[PDB]
């Protein structure tokens, strides 16, 4: 009943960006529950501000450490830096047991960089995922790359992730498949009773949601994309599209440049995760470039059309969900509508499934690194 | 017959430590035949300053740039942040065509960063070294996986090392077998007419010719080395030991503890590479824990105790010259020992083969370079 806190793993969760952090909240809050065998620290490089801010509020987390490192316009050479040497520092500190990582950003591989730089083991939560085209996604195909051959324990979302690390001469027996963690926080989010002004000034039209930020989709790209948004919304009179702007002054840029002040496009500020799972399931389609709406959305049952040349969830392609889409105006504007005018190609897309596994991965992550220590 | 300069790929080759000048200076050499296709740009970090200079300046190589960024008793994240702020610094200014890394240094690894953070291709100038330890050694087995994710193209020195890559599920068409450059810069090293003092002071005894400076045996290992060392010297009487220390002041610290004011063992300052080469090629018996010494020793035909718990040169194991003797100190007594007691023993290894090429390996390394670009 009363916890005994004197032997305890020190177990470090690092992130630092709004993904991570809706992917690593549900492992945190599950590292909190095994109080007297885990000493579990949350230490943020807050490379996002208030896009992170935005989650750990959400989940009530507030980290043991917070570097603060964004800069505005910053550069990859600005996040390495500032965040290894101050991950450096936390390490030296705290002196944890093993690092925990996530994914594919910078903040996760400069945090698996420092964890090796301090002999600490590392376990990368959600490992294995490709590409094998390193200037697309760039730089988060090289991210995970880097991280995996850092990594001692890989948690991989799925059969395929394994393979691929397998297929890399990982080691068998530190390869575990969980599901995906977003599964975990998609669960505990959406609501059935739910409402929002974007959802209310939307009378009984179609709402087309849209996310666009990508590194290598910067610029031309997503001026094609944003144009083909407009012969869409021109074309069909009963849509309405909503557009959380990521705050990257460059996308913000392109974004009011080209659909600025357009009829039934709405631009907003970045929604938090509760509204934005609850306006997602409630969308007739999706047109998105983000890595974990693509995870969410076969879940919801909700298509999507990727804004991209290449993903790294062929699972999702598999269930039907997503449709890759490329970034070639004419291409887009055809794909997409051919969903929002012929209802045969829309029910096939919107079956929904669980490809992503059944949102207890974190219950699997630290269980896992429990087994691997001993403890 | 002139030289026109109008039409070239600019090819920058980075390095910043002795071991990386002497195995690239055939290369930088190389390269410099073909001054109508290529732009030959020399880039040096300076990680090492004194020992990265007395190799500049045998070779006769002025660097284009020069990074200077060698601290006293620097660390891993010196070396990261003011290598990669400042390669990024070169690589805008000069925007090279391709990159050219080498082995498995820090300076390695932020070159192969830097370029990957300018999209600009990377060769990896002795690829595919393994002892699957990232411990062991450390940090240059994690420095040597993290440059081959992020290389275009690999020049492998072996067989075994491009059957790593390969299974790392690496490109097959981007692996190439070359032989290792330390052959290309030995055979022009090595001279039949040589004296010097070291060897004048030896008079007819056998020389022992040590060198001692892996990260991972600093402190209680080499302590064992030395103290075994001492040892052998105290029961053979007619051998003398040369050891030119290594410039950490850590390494000092401990050779001069131990070693310092025995006789018939001198510690010496840093040889020269033609001095060196030229002592080894005279010596009895080295032991070391160098990785260039182990490509060396085998085709001069001089046995090799190498004093680490791994090696990932077995091809010189495999041709006899290499012993590994581990680090604790009545091992690594017996196996020298034996060695300066038992003839049978050391004939076993003083054959002398070139497991490790024919010294063209620069030419092989620039022909792919160019075919890749079709050049
Ligand atoms: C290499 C890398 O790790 N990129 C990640 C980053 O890209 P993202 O494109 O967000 O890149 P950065 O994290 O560098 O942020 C660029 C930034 O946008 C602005 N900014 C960003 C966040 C914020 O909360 N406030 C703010 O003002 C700042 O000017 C800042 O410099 O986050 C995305 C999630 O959104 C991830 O999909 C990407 O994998
Ligand atoms: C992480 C890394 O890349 N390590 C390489 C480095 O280790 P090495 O042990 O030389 O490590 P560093 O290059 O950081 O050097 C530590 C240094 O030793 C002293 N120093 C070194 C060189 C010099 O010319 N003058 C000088 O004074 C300095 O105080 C300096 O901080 O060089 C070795 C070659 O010798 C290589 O086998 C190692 O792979
Ligand atoms: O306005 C938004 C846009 C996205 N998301 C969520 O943020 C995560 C994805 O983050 P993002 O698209 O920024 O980055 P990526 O997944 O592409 O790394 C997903 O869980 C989304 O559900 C959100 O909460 N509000
Ligand atoms: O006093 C010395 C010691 C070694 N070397 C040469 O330096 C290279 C290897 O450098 P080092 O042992 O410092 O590093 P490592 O090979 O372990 O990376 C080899 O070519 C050696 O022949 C030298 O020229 N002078």
């Amino acid at each position: 009943g009363p916890v005994d806190m004197t032997e305890r793993l020190k177990v470090m969760t690092i992130f630092g960006t709004r993904p991570e952090a809706i992917k690593m909240a549900p492992l945190v809050l599950e590292l909190q529950k095994h109080p007297e065998k885990i000493e579990s620290i949350v230490t943020v490089t807050a490379q996002h501000r208030q896009m992170l801010d935005q989650v750990l509020s959400i989940f009530g987390i507030t980290p043991d450490f917070d570097l603060n490192i964004m800069k505005d316009r910053q550069t990859l050479i600005d996040i390495t830096t500032r965040g290894l040497e101050g991950l450096d520092k936390v390490m030296k500190e705290a002196k944890p047991d093993i690092v925990l990582v996530h994914g594919d950003t910078t903040t996760t591989f400069i945090a698996s960089l420092a964890a090796f730089y301090n002999q600490i083991p590392v376990g990368h939560v959600e490992a294995g995922l490709r590409t094998w085209d390193k200037y697309s996604p760039y730089p988060e195909e090289m991210n995970r790359q880097l991280t995996g051959v850092m990594a001692d324990l890989h948690f991989s979302p799925t059969a395929k992730s394994a393979t691929n690390l397998q297929k890399e001469n990982k080691d068998e027996s530190r390869i575990f498949i969980t599901g995906n963690t977003a599964i975990d926080a998609l669960k505990t989010t959406v609501k059935e009773t739910y409402s929002h002004p974007v959802l209310e000034k939307l009378g009984n039209n179609r709402l087309v949601l849209m996310t666009a930020h990508r590194r290598e989709n910067l610029g031309e790209p997503m001026r094609n994309m944003f144009r083909a948004i407009k012969r869409l919304v021109d074309k069909h009179e009963d849509v309405q599209v909503v557009y959380p702007v990521h705050m990257n002054p460059v996308v913000r840029e392109t974004a009011n440049d080209i659909l600025g002040d357009y009829g039934r496009i709405h631009l907003i500020e970045p929604l938090d995760v509760i509204d934005f799972h609850n306006v997602a399931a409630r969308s007739y389609l999706m047109l998105t470039d983000s890595g974990g709406v693509q995870e969410e959305a076969p879940s919801l049952g909700v298509p999507v059309l990727v804004l991209r040349d290449t993903t790294e969830r062929p699972e999702g392609i598999e269930a039907g969900t997503l449709k890759l889409a490329g970034t070639d105006e004419e291409t887009i504007f055809s794909l997409a509508d051919e969903l929002l005018s012929d209802k045969e190609a829309h029910d096939k897309m919107s079956k929904a499934s669980n490809p992503y596994g059944d949102g207890r991965a974190s219950e699997r992550i630290v269980e896992a690194i429990l087994k691997h220590f001993n403890k």
